[PDB]
């Protein structure tokens, strides 16, 4: 099998772990990419020396094609352009921001370059500015997220560009990666479920509470704020969900103080009571630790199993 | 082509005009279930007399099996339960409320039940007290939302139960139709694209609104007061979220203006196309509807659709083993 992505970026499966902010480090993505999908390290506000050391670690590794997730409002996102280039990465993607000045940088370094869109207007903004591809993800996504969910977004995205769309948000299966395929995806993005692979250096708390979490245990914080953020509910959420209550009342301080360093307590130090646990609604699927390799083999193979299946019963139809 | 849900409905295609208040009237869902899939009348809140003359359109216009969707907090929830009973209909879904009250009277009358699930501990309760299937109901959804997403929910509810699963929310061609089963669903469930049958009478002006909607022209409303619904844009939603954002201000804000700019605002839409003071209910699929079409147009572009993404999409996988 292949798509317009694994002929694209030169990988065997067509499957990305998606760049994670502290999460998403050299040994995680080194194990995605060694295995035949696209690790991605999570950039987020590291400076460049914190970054270069995830992409020396992924380069000891495997020689095989990586990607590097860049957040674009980090204080150091010109430090960590330059190191992209500098260090040869093969592609980018890239979260919330404008890409568009630093495109025509990336293409003529050769990257190949990946925006996270939220709507078909910006997905074809991102198409028309030069993108070569685009990662359409849902609202069940952990982390940051925008409104529309990855069925209807996907599927809209698809719809309105000519470049390959990559699905992302909700996916932990290969049901699920098959629907995302279904939607028009030419790949898909993995976050949650990555989380707990045996290479991800996640604390065992933080691991631990997406394998024991069910459907209904995510939450949005700092929505009426304009930064929506899913995670799973824990003191830090209900504190804020209470402050919150409380600003619709009438300062924002509370807010940023309660958040400092949030993701890094939780994800480093195993802070999952004060910490952000950032994960997406289908947490509930996730429900072993296993290694990147058996990750990325049950979604491709369970993906091929299913679309077999059903197509034996769709046949003639 | 068979599923569980075509041999225990009797029907062709494992599709669903979902129940909807106001659109879902005899004329429609008569013209989807004579087309082979599932008609489904809007029970609402509307009263017993009301419900009944859609039976008795759709009973004229067909001798294929229907269903009714009963809202259970509805103030005329009992008389209509006793309709449909008296009535013979075949299947029942339920929105709003546990039909647990009612279980077991359906099933003494031989009624297929199938209630809407936000959540796996809610179906597998559904499950456990005898539900025939359950709809799995994503926050993309048009009118009265959850949050979990389709994506998610659905996947959840299929690996939870082992009754049938329909997908239902965001589904508006062949590829999300082939999505849902992929997904584990047995069926689909469509309400968004179905405003715009042409056997609808959705007011014109209604019908309109969906057709130029965009991706990101719907929205919540009424979140703050836990009561979610999904809705195009317009005045209505600006007003309410306006009027929400200073009523919490309030120490005793009289919450008699929500009530008389809600109150009848489905219907006003529907019927009259008053698509700015009416509410507009619609899914976030919305954006991908752009034709007008017969109910049986419908379903076979969702129905073939979904067959020929499939038979696509195995080409590309084949020998993947
Ligand atoms: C702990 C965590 C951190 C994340 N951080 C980022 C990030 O820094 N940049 C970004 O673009 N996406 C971020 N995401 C989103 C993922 O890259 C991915 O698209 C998402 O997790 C996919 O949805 P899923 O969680 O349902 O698999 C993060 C997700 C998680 C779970
Ligand atoms: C205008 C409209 C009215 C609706 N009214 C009801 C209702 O009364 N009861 C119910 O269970 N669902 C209601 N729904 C939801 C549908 O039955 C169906 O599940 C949903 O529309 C599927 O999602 P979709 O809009 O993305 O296709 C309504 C949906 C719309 C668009
Ligand atoms: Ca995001
Ligand atoms: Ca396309
Ligand atoms: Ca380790
Ligand atoms: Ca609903
Ligand atoms: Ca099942
Ligand atoms: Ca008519």
């Amino acid at each position: 099998m292949k798509t317009r992505i694994t002929e694209l970026l030169k990988i065997d499966y067509p499957i990305f772990q998606g760049g994670m902010a502290w999460v998403a480090d050299g040994d995680l993505a080194g194990a995605v990419s060694k295995a035949g999908g696209l690790g991605i390290i999570g950039g987020g506000n590291a400076p460049k020396e914190v970054v270069k050391a995830n992409i020396d670690k992924i380069k000891s590794l495997t020689d095989k094609p990586f990607g590097v997730n860049i957040m674009l409002l980090s204080p150091f996102v010109e430090d960590i352009v330059d190191l992209v280039i500098e260090e040869g990465v093969k592609v980018v993607t890239t979260g919330a921001g404008n890409p568009s000045k630093y495109m025509e940088r990336f293409h003529e370094a050769g990257i190949i370059v990946i925006p996270v869109v939220p709507s078909v207007a910006l997905a074809k903004r991102m198409e028309k500015i030069g993108a070569d591809a685009v990662i359409a993800e849902g609202m069940e996504a952990g982390g940051h997220i925008g409104k529309l969910t990855t069925m209807t977004l996907v599927r809209q995205v698809a719809t309105a560009i000519s470049i390959p769309v990559i699905a992302a948000g909700g996916i932990a299966d290969g049901e699920g990666a098959a629907a995302g395929f279904m939607l028009g995806a030419e790949a898909v993005q993995v976050g949650t479920r990555f989380v707990v692979a045996k290479e991800s250096n996640a604390h065992p708390n933080y691991k631990e509470k997406i394998l024991k979490a069910r459907d209904i245990d995510t939450t949005i914080s700092a929505q009426h704020f304009g930064h929506a953020v899913r995670a799973i509910k824990n003191q830090l959420t209900r504190d804020f969900e209470l402050a919150e209550k409380d600003a619709f009342k009438q300062d924002l301080e509370i807010f940023e103080q309660m958040g400092a360093g949030a993701l890094a307590k939780a994800v480093v130090h195993g802070d999952v009571d004060g910490g952000s646990v950032m994960a997406g609604q289908i947490a509930g699927l996730v429900s072993k630790e296993e290694t990147a390799e058996e990750i990325l083999k049950d979604l491709y193979y369970g993906a091929a199993k299913k679309i077999q299946e059903e197509a034996s019963r769709w046949t003639g139809v």
